[PDB]
């Protein structure tokens, strides 16, 4: 079997780069039972506040590299290097939301803390795996702390997510609003699970602070390799509901999820 | 001597920088207020955003067919190849624009997305002899360019009548009325002067969002705009009747002389 290139960008030139589909596994067409969207959207009133007067900012006049930026000092600091990458430090047990300078801020639109605001620069695949179905790899070398996409999806609340019968696309923000991508959704849609990670999600603010809708960031957590497929965890709650359908195929040493896994741990809990 | 006082008062913020400059008097770059690229909100105004509310187009090709819902919506698609408007569209009585959105299934660069795509020409904020400051062209323009959109703070009516200054006070104009006031919140457009033989004309766009209370304001040039000319557009005789215009057109009709015959 040969790879076959079958859309040149399924973003339709929404994003800064292209992104590419290819299958080089099975006969599945290129997936069309969503709408992309690059930026989130709403299907109910949500009122979003996006008072520019209610918004933190600051008056730094330099590119916002000095610890006395205001808003470095909201995320305790600011948590991206001089090449926008988010520096090891950053604790992943308990993160801070990241607060992103915005409209009310006296700096520049190229300052240093605008690092999710300015979208993709790495360069993804939408490709068929072996056992997931659609999957996103890297296309380059990408250094940790890199910023890879957002989680883009449709806005919807508590309530609503209960009534929801898919959540194969649900994030849960953590009232309760989740993003759902389901039917609206942007590359991150098709990010698989994976027990030994190389991503991980971060809460940001950008052009707005209504914190029921953080947005959520993807950053990567190592140095990722050209080709290999990006993933993070999703998490035990979500696997206490999906293990009942479905299991892990990411076949890692540490695969907490297995069909396998699931059944050393029950045979432990018989003896 | 013209001395260049800002590389850009847009800070970055437009897809080309703005400098301004002053060779007629000692008044330094205007800071009075916060530049913006796009409308703001003080206030809750509820705008639809939902994107099932959106008409959208089924189009599989660039937009360019008259089979293009949003083109139908317009009347017709007004922008020809080169993202201007056609000479037959009615600079007098514009109809409304309704350029692709996030529902169509188009692609980003299709022939109906000139005003989302920005500013492209390179203007200039410059001291004027008589009007304060003025924008003015850095290049030639043909002809149906689009410029700039008139960006400021969304205000209702009632707050436009409790405002004092209306010196940057745009009237979107049945339903509920709404203000673009630029006066505490603007982009370049803030800078406009009036000409009673304008150059620039303003016209209705939806783009993202298409609640009807909230069209967008596009300035596209009415005639060919050689480099260097002063861009204005004509105040309107409302603003006129609720300083003396120094336009110097033979056909200027609001100046001192003007007022007094
Ligand atoms: C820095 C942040 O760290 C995080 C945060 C979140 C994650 N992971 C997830 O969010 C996970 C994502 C699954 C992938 C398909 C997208 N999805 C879920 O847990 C999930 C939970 C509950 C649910 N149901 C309802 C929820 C609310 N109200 C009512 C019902 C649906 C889905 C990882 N790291
Ligand atoms: C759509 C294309 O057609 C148009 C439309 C409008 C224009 N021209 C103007 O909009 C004009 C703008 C003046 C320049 C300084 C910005 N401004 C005004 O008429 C104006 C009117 C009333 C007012 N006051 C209140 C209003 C409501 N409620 C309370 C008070 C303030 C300003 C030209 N062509
Ligand atoms: N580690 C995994 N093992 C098996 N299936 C997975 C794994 N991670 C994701 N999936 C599958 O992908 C769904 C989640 C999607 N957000 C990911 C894109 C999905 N692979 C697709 O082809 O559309 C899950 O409901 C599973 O169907
Ligand atoms: N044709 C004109 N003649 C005289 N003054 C004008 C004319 N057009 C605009 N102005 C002045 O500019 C104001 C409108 C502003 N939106 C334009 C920018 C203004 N020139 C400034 O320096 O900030 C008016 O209140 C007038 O002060
Ligand atoms: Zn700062
Ligand atoms: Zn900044
Ligand atoms: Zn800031
Ligand atoms: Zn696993
Ligand atoms: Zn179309
Ligand atoms: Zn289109
Ligand atoms: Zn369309
Ligand atoms: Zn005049």
């Amino acid at each position: 079997r040969t790879e076959k290139i079958i859309c040149r960008d399924v973003a339709r030139g929404y994003e800064n780069v292209p992104i590419p589909c290819v299958n080089g596994v099975d006969g599945e067409p290129c997936p069309e039972d969503y709408k992309y969207i690059s930026e989130n959207c709403e299907t109910s009133t949500m009122n979003i506040d996006r008072n520019i007067t209610h918004l933190q900012h600051c008056t730094c006049v330099d590119d916002c590299s000095s610890s006395n930026c205001l808003c470095g000092q909201l995320s305790i600091r600011c948590w991206y290097d001089k090449d926008g990458r988010l520096l090891q430090e950053f604790n992943k047990i308990e993160p801070p939301l990241i607060f992103e300078c915005n409209q009310a801020c006296s700096c520049w639109r190229n300052c240093k803390n605008r690092v999710v605001q300015s979208g993709i620069k790495v360069r993804l695949q939408l490709y068929r795996t072996a056992k997931m179905g659609w999957g996103v790899r890297a296309l380059q070398t990408i250094p940790q702390g890199t910023f890879i996409c957002e989680y883009v999806g449709e806005l919807i609340s508590d309530a609503e997510a209960d009534v929801r019968e898919d959540d194969s696309y649900l994030f849960d923000l953590d009232e309760v609003y989740c993003i759902d991508a389901r039917y609206y959704g942007n590359i991150s849609r098709f990010i698989n699970h994976l027990c030994d990670p190389n991503i991980i999600p971060v809460r940001v603010f950008m052009l707005h602070q209504d914190l029921r809708f953080p947005r959520i960031a993807f950053f990567s957590s190592r140095d990722i390799r050209t080709g290999e497929e990006l993933g993070f965890d999703y998490g035990d709650r979500f696997w206490d509901i999906k293990s009942k359908y479905f299991t892990c195929q990411c076949g890692s040493e540490k695969c907490k999820h297995s069909a396998e896994a699931i059944a050393l741990e029950q045979s432990r809990l018989a003896r």
